[PDB]
């Protein structure tokens, strides 16, 4: 047929991580009444120009490749964007190559940074001190974030700390420079500490149905071994998901039941000492999803009014963007062409360049769905 | 601790497939008390020894090295197996480098298969004659397997046909030689022909939250402008989900509820002649789930029963196959580890030899799952 406007065979796959020196290979699959053209967009930046090349090919990919990539698709009828490939490359920079000091006083507790380092995903980290793997007990920890915690110290706690780092994903991994800690003699003169939350959690928001989010609370006090942390919701004692000593609470398969306020508690028990307590807050995002789509071809007569429907839901509430032959409406500055609140697209005369593709974008922080017509005007 | 049993911190992602000449890196992200070692398994035969080195790196991969991939973690107090991981390579073969030649009868159908090629995942394929690329139309059909299909031949549909075939996943593309189809003179004296089933919809399976799934039906008849082919479901005609010229009928998120019988019906319209049927039964397929897992760690007093549950949901029903310290039980031969209807391992008088890990897998066509415990035995 000569009437049928750009539509894609396949949508592009779900984002997949890459490593350096890879090939990569993007391709427009998408069928049409010829001449068909296809050209690329990398962070809304056109890459290509329109061409019958429907394929875009990194022999070797570098960190800088890294980004969002489009395609679009184009011919006399109109012009379609592609929904967005996420193309993340793993790698892994240097540390700084200098050493550090830090001085703590005995008792309190010692964060060690995780020193800086560029790292794609972030990696794993094992630390050390004198060649000894340094393992999480009642008295040690290491953060989500990497960071080291040394609860109560004491002079033997003194010593050059450093870290190996290893990137899961290429393989990659990088030894550190040290930290020198020192322990310096006790503020004052107490033999007990009260619990003070040292590493507080964070307010965390999640995608609706990822497998688990995971809060986490460090607390130091004197004796480190009667200090007891634990969670609390609705002002209730949380049993069970508890991990690391009690200071990591994970939720598993959360769902809005489980959104609200969090609340760990750190006691030295049987003490007379008033805990120490931090709230986090947990928030459930809900991808958007269309209630309300056009359908696939729309055919109006000249002069008269055209209704586009487009509507969708999530939490938060989706944003929509409409765009025309690939050019949002905003550039075209068309005042006939009104976007009604709850989404939908009115044209109030129709005229006969108003046919095309017209292109349906809702998003929100979760993800982004899209959904498109091709508008046909007679006369 | 002295007393941590090996466990995974990060299960192996979906599927992915990769290109030809691409690095590979594999991974085997599992924690425990040390000595900790690592091998891997290619298709259940054993790639590596043990060592302390928990990747495995292919440089540049070829098309031998696809298959499944797992690695074990082992320290004294048991081994585990980790879930498989699905390697598939992009690969694209060559066509036979010779000429066929095929003769139909004039009216008949003409069937033309795409000649023999090798490739992973099957091309995309686009029909020639004579430079012109050939479109689908309600005389002329590209089955789902790439075949072309010639309705109600002519004269004039004599001559050199050939494909372009392309990966889509590697970007390669091959031309294929010629097919030389002669069209011999009409069988008999007879205008019309009734309609005849050519291409037949077969017994469609599809994996429980797929996105579509699509049966094809191929009538021949003369006057092919009169032919019309309709899908009926419980006896009835289906209406929605009809494309090409109503010889693909697709269902879109199928359920248990479009499960059954499906007929394709073809119809030379206002004749007296009889319909042509075929039959087509879709199933789904339910992946396994537990309904019934163990504790992570059990501890058993030696000359006690003990009973290790592990049950599962699906369809079609998951078999249940158990590891210790991943050995399969049918090798360890050891009359006092029965397997229960079931699913669960009952173990009559605890010895101290069976401290360990147990590992409970649960499979169907769909999907494997797993489960495990460490079981401590005392005194
Ligand atoms: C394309 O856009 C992404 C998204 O913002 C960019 O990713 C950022 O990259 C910079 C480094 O250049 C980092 O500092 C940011 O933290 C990254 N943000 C996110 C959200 O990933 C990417 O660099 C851009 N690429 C190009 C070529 O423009
Ligand atoms: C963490 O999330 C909480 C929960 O929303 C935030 O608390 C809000 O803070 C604003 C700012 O003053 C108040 O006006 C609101 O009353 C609070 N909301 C609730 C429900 O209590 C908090 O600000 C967030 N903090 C960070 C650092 O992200
Ligand atoms: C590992 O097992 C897979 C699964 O059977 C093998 O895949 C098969 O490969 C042969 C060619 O060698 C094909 O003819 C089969 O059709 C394939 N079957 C499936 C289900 O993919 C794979 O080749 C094996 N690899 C090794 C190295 O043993
Ligand atoms: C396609 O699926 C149908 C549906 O199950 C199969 O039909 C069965 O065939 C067996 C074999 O003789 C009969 O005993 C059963 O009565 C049939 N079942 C039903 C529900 O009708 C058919 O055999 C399958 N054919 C192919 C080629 O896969
Ligand atoms: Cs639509
Ligand atoms: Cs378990």
């Amino acid at each position: 047929q000569d009437d049928v406007a750009p539509y894609f065979k396949t949508e592009p796959g779900l984002p997949q991580i890459h490593l350096e020196g890879n090939r990569l290979v993007l391709t427009c699959l998408a069928e049409g009444s010829w001449p068909l053209e296809f050209k690329w967009i990398r962070n809304d930046s056109e890459l290509t120009t329109y061409s019958s090349e429907y394929k875009y090919i990194i022999p070797s990919l570098q960190k800088l490749d890294a980004g969002f990539y489009r395609c679009v698709v184009r011919n006399r009828m109109g012009a379609l964007l592609q929904r967005k490939s996420e193309i993340q490359v793993a790698y892994m920079g240097n540390f700084m190559d200098t050493d550090q000091r830090k001085t703590v006083s005995q008792g309190h507790a010692a964060l060690l940074n995780l020193l800086p380092i560029v790292s794609c995903p972030q990696p794993q980290v094992t630390w050390f001190r004198e060649g000894h793997k340094i393992i999480p007990s009642s008295r040690i920890a290491i953060t989500l974030e990497n960071q080291l915690v040394i609860l109560a110290t004491t002079a033997s706690d003194a010593g050059a700390y450093y870290v190996q780092a290893v990137n899961e994903k290429n393989g990659e991994n990088k030894t550190s420079p040290f930290i020198h800690l020192s322990v310096a003699r006790d503020t004052g003169t107490h033999e007990a500490m009260a619990p003070i939350i040292v590493v507080a959690p964070g307010n965390r928001s999640v995608v609706a149905g990822s497998s688990e989010t995971t809060l986490e609370c460090i607390a130091n006090a004197r004796p480190v071994e009667e200090l007891s942390v634990h969670w609390k919701r609705n002002g209730v004692r949380l049993t069970s998901g508890l991990h690391s000593y009690g200071r990591r609470l994970t939720i598993t398969n959360p769902t809005s039941a489980d959104t609200g306020m969090y609340v760990c508690e750190a006691t030295l028990r049987g003490s007379t000492f008033e805990p120490a307590r931090a709230r986090a807050f947990l928030s459930i995002i809900e991808p958007p999803y269309f209630t309300a789509e056009p359908e696939s071809r729309i055919l109006g007569e000249v002069e008269e009014t055209m209704d586009i429907p487009c509507r969708a839901m999530g939490v938060p509430l989706p944003t929509l963007q409409w765009y025309k032959d690939a050019v949002p409406l905003s550039k075209l500055q068309n005042p006939r062409y009104k976007v009604l609140p709850s989404g939908g697209l009115h044209i109030q005369k129709l005229s006969p360049e108003d046919s095309g593709i017209f292109q349906c974008f809702a998003s929100n922080e979760g993800g982004e769905v899209q959904t498109h017509t091709y508008l046909d005007v007679t006369n």
